[PDB]
């Protein structure tokens, strides 16, 4: 045609990333400018994008071990 939407979700406390599709879960990486290759199922993906929420959507800097 000549045009059609796309979803635009990275607000991570508005959705349950356990709920969501795989395909929907990639695009949060895709705009991240990740993968996971070794990623077999929808919740290595979920488990990766809840580490990763604290890395690209917190106005702090994260601090670990």
């Amino acid at each position: 045609g000549s045009h059609m939407k796309y979803e635009k979700t990275l607000d991570l406390a508005s959705v349950d990333l356990r709920k969501m599709r795989v395909a929907e879960l990639k695009q949060i990486l895709h705009s991240w400018g990740e993968e996971c290759r070794a990623c077999a199922e929808k919740t290595d993906y979920v488990n990766l994008i809840q580490e990763l929420a604290p890395k690209y959507a917190a106005t702090h800097p994260k601090t670990e071990l």
